[PDB]
């Protein structure tokens, strides 16, 4: 009879949940949970916006064009957020720290008074991936007042280096998950292929579940199922600087990499759904949008993530 283990603590202003398979001759969970709290205790010092001495946060401070050296995690993290960025037609845009700040989702204090349109066009001046160049093993900022975020991008992260980790310990049937961020390898304590769950939004309210099993794979889902105003959230448009105002409701992406679905996740829900599952579509992406009709809620699959249904 199969043994679980759940571990469970604090990361990212958020939880951590951890569960696996003991097998003969792997670690006690205290020397696992150990490592794994110092390996996202440095995710947390190399890319929080939140610590005025990360890395990033070190990077955010620097004024000079001239090139502030960084963590081979950073350095890969920041990369893939520029590929990501490429793919998305600009969507994804780790730039947009100072109009992330500006609408409350940051570590600055903000009022309820909304922002003018002179200081929207003010923080928008700051904002650009085009800004932002790598050269070696360095970040340079052709602008002193560039603020990289990568809320969108290091949970994913995190999520890769402790399954890495889990791997390095020879443990081969785990889930992996840093708030809603997963990664999985082999079965659970049943002997199937881990279970999650996909939330569909419903026109009778009703919470429905569809219960998927992704198998060797990492999910990532951007965007909250759960009157009809300006719309206000966390994931901003960098084409108007404001929240994203579309018709999606959520993005599930698969990808062997939970960084890549990530990112993934939050710039396809911002690109929408007609640009999105294109990208989607001619880049083999398994991916599911959720979108708000006249009436009701649709789903759109990808070619790529039909099977898993
Ligand atoms: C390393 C790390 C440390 C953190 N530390 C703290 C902490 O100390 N305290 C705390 O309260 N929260 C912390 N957070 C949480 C963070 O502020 C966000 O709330 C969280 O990461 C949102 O994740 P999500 O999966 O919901 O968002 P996703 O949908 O995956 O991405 C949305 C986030 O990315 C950013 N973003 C918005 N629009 C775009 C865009 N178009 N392109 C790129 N990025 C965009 C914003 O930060 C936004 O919240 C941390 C996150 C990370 C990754
Ligand atoms: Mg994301
Ligand atoms: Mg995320």
């Amino acid at each position: 009879p199969a043994e679980q283990v759940h571990l469970s603590g604090p990361t990212m202003g958020t939880t951590y949940n951890i569960k696996y398979i003991q097998q003969p001759g792997i670690a006690d969970s205290k020397t696992l949970q150990t490592e794994i709290d110092r390996l996202l205790e440095e995710v947390n010092d190399q890319m929080s916006t939140y610590r005025k001495d990360s890395e990033l946060s070190r990077f955010n401070q620097h004024t000079s064009s001239e090139p502030f050296a960084v963590s081979t995690q950073t350095l890969t993290v920041v990369k893939e957020a520029i590929r990501l960025n490429g793919l998305t037609e600009g969507a994804l845009d780790v730039t947009v720290g100072p109009l992330v700040n500006l609408w409350g989702f940051g570590p600055e204090a903000r009022p309820d008074v909304v922002p003018t349109d002179e200081e929207l066009n003010a923080r928008r001046a700051i904002t650009g991936i085009e800004h932002l160049t790598i050269e070696g093993n360095t970040l340079s900022k052709d602008i002193p007042e560039l603020y990289v975020d990568l809320s969108t991008i290091a949970k994913g992260w995190g999520v890769d280096v402790v399954a890495d980790y889990l791997q390095s310990q020879g443990i081969e049937n785990y889930m992996v998950e840093i708030g809603g961020e997963i990664r999985l390898k082999g079965l659970n304590r049943d002997g199937v292929p881990w279970r999650i769950a996909i939330e569909k939004p419903s026109v009778d309210q009703r919470s429905v579940q569809e219960i998927i099993e992704p198998g060797d794979y990492a999910i990532a889902t951007s965007g909250d199922y759960r009157q009809d105003g300006v719309r206000y959230s966390h994931i901003i448009d960098p084409t108007t600087g404001r929240p994203i105002n579309n018709r999606v409701v959520s993005v599930t992406v698969l990808d062997k990499s939970c960084m890549t679905a990530d990112g993934l996740a939050t710039g396809l829900m911002v690109m929408g759904e007609e640009r999105g599952m294109a990208v989607a579509e001619a880049n083999q992406i398994p991916v599911l949008m959720i979108v708000k009709t006249d009436d009701g809620f649709k789903e759109y699959a990808s070619s790529s993530f039909k099977p898993f249904l």
